[PDB]
């Protein structure tokens, strides 16, 4: 259903957010450090 | 209704590809460096 | 919605394979620097 659909996109986004910000603050430091 | 659905998805998924784009042009220019 | 489904499937398939390659690289650069 529909709202179904919609409760497993935003669970989708927000693990995507996460884990892109992990990432992001993860490079930062391995630059930091070149 | 969808069409706001859709649009909400494709404006998603373009930040989500702009992102992932600086990230893998950052993690070449690291690879480079060590 | 089957079309809007299948599409969306496809796109957080590509996503998941873009950040394994990802998370991948950046363990090894981290064990590098």
């Amino acid at each position: 259903a529909l709202n179904t659909l919609v409760k497993q996109l935003s669970s989708n986004f927000g693990a995507i957010s996460s884990v892109l910000n992990d990432i992001l603050s993860r490079l930062d430091k391995v630059e930091a450090e070149v």
